[PDB]
Parts: C-alpha cells; sequence; structure tokens
C-alpha cells in the first residue's frame, strides 16, 4: 500500500489514487509575487481555549494528535472560511535533513517541516460526511524552521518514544495547541486536497506566512520515529512529505500587503 518509498511514494498514488492528477491538489508551491493581496478576506479567527486533546497515534505515515471533536470546542472561523470548522486533529510532515520537509514551498523554499490542523465543517455534522464535500475541511499549515526550540512542542516530543511504531497510541489529555501557533496570523489560501492518499479534494487551505521555531533536538526526535510496525525492518518515518503539484486554474490570496 502506499508510503514514501520508491516503491509506493507519491509517484505511484496515482494509480490507486487516480484524483492524485485531479484539477486541485496540494501542496503547491507559494509564488509570493503573484500572490494577491485580498482586501475582502476577513480576519482568521482561531479558538483553541478549550481544545480537548485525547491521544496521540502513529498511523504508519505520520502521528496524529486527536481531539474530542463531540462538541463546539476548538474552531477555526472568518478569514476566506464560511462558517465554522471544528479541530479533529494535527499532525506532521518532515524531512531526513533540515533542508527539505515541508509540502508547501515558498518561492519554492522548502521548511524543515510542516504542521497540519485539520479541521471539518459543522455544516456536514462529522469528518467523515466533510470529507465527501469541496468544502469539507479547513487546513491551518503552520511550517517548521530549525533554530531556537518550541516549547509548547515539548509535551509531544517527549511522547514519541511510546508510539516509536506502527499502530502504537498513547493517552494525550489536555495538550494546549495554541502554543504551537506562529505570532502573526497572516496567511495565504487556496483551496486544494488531503496531500496524503486519498487526496480527497476537500480542503481550503490557510498557510501562515511565519514560521515557527523549533530545535534541531526536537526535530531529530520525529526523525526517530518508525513508519514500521514492532517486529519489523526499521525505517525510520522521515520525508513523508509529497512534493509540490501543479496549480492549474487556481490563485492563491494573500491576507496581507
Ligand atoms: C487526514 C488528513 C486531513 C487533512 C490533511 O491535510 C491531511 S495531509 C490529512
Ligand atoms: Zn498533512
Amino acid at each position: 500500500h502506499w508510503g514514501y518509498g520508491k516503491h509506493n511514494g507519491p509517484e505511484h498514488w496515482h494509480k490507486d489514487f487516480p484524483i492524485a492528477k485531479g484539477e486541485r491538489q496540494s501542496p503547491v508551491d507559494i509564488d509570493t509575487h503573484t500572490a494577491k493581496y485580498d482586501p475582502s478576506l476577513k480576519p482568521l479567527s482561531v479558538s483553541y481555549d478549550q481544545a480537548t486533546s485525547l491521544r496521540i497515534l502513529n498511523n504508519g505515515h505520520a502521528f496524529n494528535v486527536e481531539f474530542d471533536d463531540s462538541q463546539d470546542k476548538a474552531v477555526l472561523k472568518g478569514g476566506p472560511l464560511d462558517g465554522t470548522y471544528r479541530l479533529i486533529q494535527f499532525h506532521f510532515h518532515w524531512g531526513s535533513l533540515d533542508g527539505q520537509g515541508s509540502e508547501h514551498t515558498v518561492d519554492k523554499k522548502k521548511y524543515a517541516a510542516e504542521l497540519h490542523l485539520v479541521h471539518w465543517n459543522t455544516k456536514y455534522g462529522d469528518f467523515g460526511k466533510a470529507v465527501q464535500q469541496p468544502d469539507g475541511l479547513a487546513v491551518l499549515g503552520i511550517f517548521l524552521k530549525v533554530g531556537s526550540a518550541k516549547p509548547g512542542l515539548q509535551k509531544v516530543v517527549d511522547v514519541l518514544d511510546s508510539i516509536k511504531t506502527k499502530g502504537k497510541s498513547a493517552d494525550f489529555t489536555n495538550f494546549d495547541p495554541r502554543g504551537l501557533l506562529p505570532e502573526s496570523l497572516d496567511y495565504w489560501t487556496y483551496p486544494g486536497s488531503l496531500t496524503t492518499p486519498p487526496l480527497l479534494e476537500c480542503v481550503t487551505w490557510i498557510v501562515l506566512k511565519e514560521p515557527i521555531s523549533v530545535s534541531s533536538e526536537q526535530v531529530l526526535k520525529f526523525r526517530k520515529l518508525n513508519f514500521n510496525g514492532e517486529g519489523e525492518p526499521e525505517e525510520l518515518m522521515v520525508d513523508n512529505w509529497r512534493p509540490a503539484q501543479p496549480l492549474k486554474n487556481r490563485q492563491i490570496k494573500a491576507s496581507f500587503k
């Protein structure tokens, strides 16, 4: 099945998921000079004060920090969005080397990793019905660069050794995703897709301009995770990013001058 290696990586995914060569695939390169400022974008509203994390899971492709999305807590609205989108999980994509890892790129620059905070449009009732709709998801994408540590990330880094391999989970309560956000909410936005199979075209992407800084030791610990299950040959969970896809008939809009 699918993954990130030579035989089952991004160049292969189209055979099981033909939408891989669709009209609104993600990620894309963000050409900052041609992304036009849109003064009709309303400001972005991230309301994470009542977020309830539950668990962290190694799914064999990344790790997910999962949230209780059974009530009106942890919502994203405003910006380009009509309505309210509820946080369900976040995960990262990262590299084997600090010079690569992000899925979106900014004027072809690759960051060391990228955070995806995944939210579903509450008008569709749950995640599974929302990924059947073209406006079902909003993903807040945040770039990571290597420099100073991100103190708000440490509780995640410290739990990773308990979920080394595919299928492992760990209780992960009371984690506050506000500690993963940069100062500014200036962003670029465009219509796209999941960047992993099943590659569904449901996503309004909101990619923050300001990266967060994480330390070299924090990212090194992401790179000790494993794609394989326990008892299987070790394959380090690194380079779980899809490269940029054709922009096709899309415009990227900037929230800022
Ligand atoms: C499950 C899932 C939801 C949203 C996403 O952007 C990605 S990459 C994966
Ligand atoms: Zn992702």
